[PDB]
């Protein structure tokens, strides 16, 4: 409520990309900020109460490895204001184009697992984990985005599957469906991206082919492409996260404990 940034305080600039329910912009309001412009303009009584409940959730769910909520807007569009992360997204680094030392590669995974251990402990299902939602704030601390509006994601379904699907668990394709284990699968794809510097199924230039094959469980990421310097324990953890049978996947407590243990390596 006292989190509503008043009319004409944020200077909306450079279009960054598009998160869950909105479009991200680089803004300015007492320094650098990020603004997610939601696709809602004239909020009805129910719409405005729904959005204010998620803002109440946003100001109650704080963590060093999840994006920092700064406030909201109602005019001219419903928007979410967060902290700005100067080092952009992990996708931007890894894929566009190449390099990080094995220590750092393990450190991002570790910090993503730390944030996700916090989100799962607050009974929040992320629904949309990907490298484009993992931001490098520097202080050199990973920041998880798109975790908010979780109840709105549950109340709806999503069709905005493309352009994504790469981090979607097989059960999420063949439409339970979203769980903590589906979040573990997306994290497994993140681990793949980290240890391989490539996206899964980068040879395919078609969507419905990936939907049929990943969904039926005939396709999966090519693990043979893992770096030679990737420790054994990490290639194994990655496989456990990516397991087709959803209830075989590890929990974030066990995920984090494996990363902590394999980080030594002194
Ligand atoms: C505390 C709520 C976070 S969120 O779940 O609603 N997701 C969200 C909301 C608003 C945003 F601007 C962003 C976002 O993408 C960024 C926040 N800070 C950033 N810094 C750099 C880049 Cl490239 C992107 C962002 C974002 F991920």
């Amino acid at each position: 409520d006292d989190w509503e940034i008043p009319d004409g305080q944020i200077t909306v600039g450079q279009r960054i990309g598009s998160g869950s329910f909105g479009t991200v912009y680089k803004g300015k309001w007492h320094g650098d900020v990020a603004v997610k412009m939601l696709n809602v303009t004239a909020p009805t009584p129910q719409q405005l109460q729904a959005f204010k409940n998620e803002v109440g959730v946003l100001r109650k769910t704080r963590h060093v490895n999840i994006l920092l909520f700064m406030g909201y807007s109602t005019k001219p569009q419903l928007a979410i204001v967060t902290q700005w992360c100067e080092g952009s997204s992990l996708y931007h680094h890894l894929h566009a184009s190449e390099k990080f030392e094995m220590k750092k590669l393990i450190d991002i995974a570790r910090q993503t697992a730390r944030g996700m251990d916090y989100l799962h402990a607050k009974s929040i299902i992320h629904r949309d984990l990907k490298s484009n939602n993992i931001f490098l704030h520097e202080d050199n601390t990973v920041k998880i985005g798109d975790f908010g509006l979780a109840t709105v994601k549950s109340r709806w379904s999503f069709e905005q599957l493309s352009g994504s699907i790469l981090w979607m668990a097989p059960e999420v394709i063949r439409m339970n469906p979203y769980s903590f284990q589906s979040d573990v699968y997306a994290f497994g794809i993140v681990l793949y991206e980290l240890m391989t510097g490539q996206l899964p199924y980068s040879n395919i230039n078609n969507r419905d082919q990936i939907i049929e094959m990943v969904g039926r469980g005939s396709l999966s990421p090519d693990l043979s492409k893992v770096r030679s310097n990737c420790p054994k324990r990490m290639k194994r953890l990655m496989a456990e996260c990516l397991k087709k049978k959803r209830d075989e996947r590890p929990s974030f407590p066990r995920i984090l404990a494996e990363i902590e243990e394999l980080a030594r390596e002194l």
